[PDB]
Formats: C-alpha cells, sequence, structure tokens
C-alpha cells in the first residue's frame, strides 16, 4: 500500500480554464442530443452558478491534483504532466482532508461548502471521498468530464516551483489505474520527466502541430534540488545518457526509475532550501510534513 503526496497544481488563466470547460459542455451537449452530473428541474439556480465566469474566477480555485513519491523535488517543477489520450474529472472539494468521516452532502451543500474545483482521473474519485479530500452526492458531484488533449498547453504553478510558468505537457505513458494521473514534471531529478521533455523538444514540430503548444513554452528549466556523490546533481539526465535511452516509452525506464528512485533516497543530499546539505532520506519526509502543514498539498493512499 503506497502512499503519495498531492501537491496543488493551481491554474494561473483561468479564464482560458472557463473556455475549455463550457467547449466541453456544448460539445457533450451535442453528443447526447457520463460526462456531467444533470442537473434537476429546481437546480436552475446551481447550474447559472456553475456555468458561469464568476465560478472560476471568483468562487473556486482550479486545481489539478499532481501526485509524487518525491515532494522533496517539487521547487523544480518545469511542467505538469497529463496523459493526452485519457479523461479527467473536474469536481469540487475541501481545501483540507480529514487527516488536517463522513462528508456526503447535498449538491447545494457541496457548491457552498467545497471552495476548490479539482481535476484528477477516475482511479482517484473514491480514494480522494474515502480520504475527506471530495464529498459525496446524498453519487460524486461531476462538473465535467475533460481530455487531457484539451488542458495541454495551459499555465500552471504551485507554491513550492521556483518558477510559475508549469505548463500542461503530453505524457501517454501515465497510467491512469495510479493515484490522480497527474505527475509534476521534475526534469532535472527524475530520468523519465527528462526523457518525456528530451522527445517533446526533439519532435517539437509534431508536438506543437498537434497540440496547443508553442516552442517557446518549452524550455523551461528545472533547478535540481538532489546531488548524488560522484555524479553530481542533475541526475535525470545523468541516467537517461549514461543508458542511451531511446524515448520516454522505452521499456528499460521502469527499471531505471526504480534504481534512481532507491539511490537518491539513500544517497542524496539535498541542495536546495530549506533543505541545504541535509539528507534527502530525512527531506523526503520533512517536505510531505511541510506540504500537508502549509495546505499545499495532500496524503493520498490507494
Amino acid at each position: 500500500s503506497q502512499e503519495y503526496t498531492l501537491i496543488k497544481i493551481f491554474v494561473s488563466n483561468v479564464k482560458d480554464f472557463y473556455s475549455i470547460f463550457m467547449n466541453s459542455i456544448r460539445s457533450s451537449q451535442s453528443v447526447l442530443n457520463t460526462f456531467f452530473t444533470d442537473f434537476e428541474k429546481g437546480e436552475e439556480d446551481l447550474k447559472n452558478k456553475i456555468w458561469n465566469e464568476d465560478f472560476f474566477v471568483k468562487d473556486k480555485k482550479v486545481i489539478f491534483l499532481g501526485s509524487t513519491l518525491k515532494p522533496e523535488t517539487a521547487y523544480g517543477q518545469n511542467y505538469t504532466f497529463i496523459n493526452p489520450n485519457e479523461y479527467y474529472y473536474l469536481t469540487l472539494g475541501f481545501d483540507k482532508q480529514n487527516l488536517h468521516v463522513n462528508n456526503i452532502m447535498t449538491k447545494e451543500e457541496i457548491i457552498n461548502s467545497c471552495p476548490n474545483i479539482y481535476v484528477c482521473s477516475e482511479n482517484s474519485l473514491y480514494n480522494l471521498a474515502y480520504q475527506g479530500i471530495i464529498p459525496l452526492l446524498k453519487d460524486v458531484f461531476i462538473l465535467n468530464k475533460i481530455k487531457g488533449e484539451h488542458f495541454v498547453g495551459l499555465e500552471t504553478y504551485t507554491n513550492i516551483s521556483k518558477i510559475k510558468n508549469l505548463y500542461i505537457l503530453p505524457m501517454t505513458t501515465i497510467k491512469m489505474n495510479i493515484s490522480t494521473g497527474i505527475v509534476p514534471c521534475v526534469s532535472s531529478d527524475s530520468t523519465d520527466d527528462y526523457a518525456c521533455l528530451e522527445d517533446i523538444r526533439k519532435k517539437k514540430n509534431y508536438y506543437c502541430e498537434k497540440y496547443n503548444l508553442k516552442e517557446e513554452q518549452l524550455k523551461n528549466n528545472s533547478e535540481s534540488c538532489i546531488e548524488l556523490p560522484e555524479i553530481g546533481n542533475n541526475t535525470g539526465k545523468y541516467y537517461y545518457e549514461k543508458e542511451k535511452v531511446s524515448s520516454y516509452k522505452d521499456v528499460k525506464l521502469q527499471k531505471i526509475k526504480e534504481v534512481l528512485y532507491k539511490k537518491q533516497y539513500f544517497e542524496g543530499i539535498m541542495t536546495v532550501d530549506p533543505y541545504k546539505g541535509m539528507k534527502t532520506f530525512n527531506c523526503r519526509k520533512l517536505a510531505k510534513q511541510n506540504i500537508i502543514r502549509n495546505l499545499d498539498g495532500f496524503l493520498y493512499s490507494e
């Protein structure tokens, strides 16, 4: 039973997010002339309140729930990865989980009580509920279901990242049965992240042609948070090259990923505030605590 740190990845351009949202409403209404929980006759006031620019600009914070097993590297996040071929769900939830219980609630109570719109995979929904992060309907209030491709190019940030222009990028190897299906990209400290970004950079004509991406969005630096003695830092790149990884879909990445994970854990030294010189082994725990204590994220198990 694996424990993940979910990090709150905030959308910068919430008005663009509102456009995406209403485009999805309109296309789902057209196909069905399973995308969003239907509104009953006397719930028109609720619909008018949600399908409304104010809902996304003033009333609620829009948050992708990014899953990491290396929360100590959050400072170095340069992108946010999503599976472009899969559906993601939008639902209302709480800024604090139970760890900070019955949260069965009417539609109107959820609208009045839940400050955040979360974006996450179907897989995570019940686990989120069970942990007190989202409520259940008196059975999950789904605002929309949107294919990951339509979010590609959106600007995001966290309260931990050094830079605040973390564009959503496509990563088709994200497994939809693991956590939230959204992954912080730390290309300095993770070889699969490096591999994916490097494939996008290298085939930038394919990517900028296929998604709402422009070349100039592909140049974000990732600040390395972890040095291995003898290797130095930017170990994601070091192992990518040492092992001659062919692509981000290379079947040997799975092994490389797990070897690097353990090695960083047992031998790494932190290179960023507030952990400079401390061992990764100790910082992994402090980082989870700080994130959870600052309301920047959650502990998640499934």
